[PDB]
């Protein structure tokens, strides 16, 4: 909770109030941000602004997302997946106001962000555990497009070394999640085998 800037979320709603591009001491904002090349402590200041105030700038967020989008890529000390699981619903904020496809970087960012938490979405709590899961579930009912299923990894996640133990049924249930949605259930050309992929599936049942 490192909080020293309280004045800094002040003026901006003073700006915002007192006054698509919109550089009221902005664009270099987002030009200090865009690079990838800084210490993670202003990153962290940046990302506590941006979280208390995007309201401030709505009508940016078309060019805001893919610098913090690559911000919650490589994300590497208070605790890193909070503002993980912060940054990523503030930006998930908004649907169809601002999405990730104008760029090939931006679909590249979603899938590693996908990665990232599908390889880490899991916690013994199993009520965070299930607030992950209804941010993926959200994320997958509101993208549909930088959306690129693995279907490899995912494979032994709900499969695994055929035990006794309640350990990959987290695969299952994130299937059946995004699967609420009209993904395809299995695309050939991913999980190499694509045909026992579901006796894997017949084996855990």
């Amino acid at each position: 909770r490192h909080e020293c800037m309280a004045p800094l979320t002040a003026l901006v709603k003073h700006m915002h109030r007192s006054l698509r591009d919109l550089p009221s001491w902005m664009k270099f904002l987002h030009g200090k941000l865009g690079n990838p090349i800084v210490p993670l402590n202003i990153r962290l200041f940046l990302a506590k602004l941006v979280i208390n105030t995007e309201e401030v700038f709505r009508p940016y967020a078309k060019h805001w997302l893919s610098p913090l989008l690559q911000l919650a890529a490589s994300e590497n000390g208070e605790g890193i997946h909070y503002m993980v699981v912060e940054i990523v619903a503030t930006i998930l904020s908004w649907t169809g106001l601002a999405t990730p496809t104008g760029v090939p970087k931006d679909e590249v960012l979603a899938n590693r962000l996908l990665n990232f938490l599908m390889k880490h979405v899991f916690h013994p709590k199993r009520a965070v555990f299930r607030h992950n899961l209804e941010i993926i579930k959200t994320l997958v009912e509101c993208w549909k497009d930088c959306l690129s299923i693995p279907y490899r990894l995912i494979f032994e996640k709900f499969s695994g070394k055929d035990p006794n133990s309640k350990d990959n049924s987290v695969g299952i249930q994130l299937l059946g999640i995004v699967m609420a949605n009209d993904l395809p259930p299995y695309d050939p050309q991913c999980g190499i085998q694509s045909s026992e992929y579901f006796q894997a599936l017949v084996n855990n049942m």
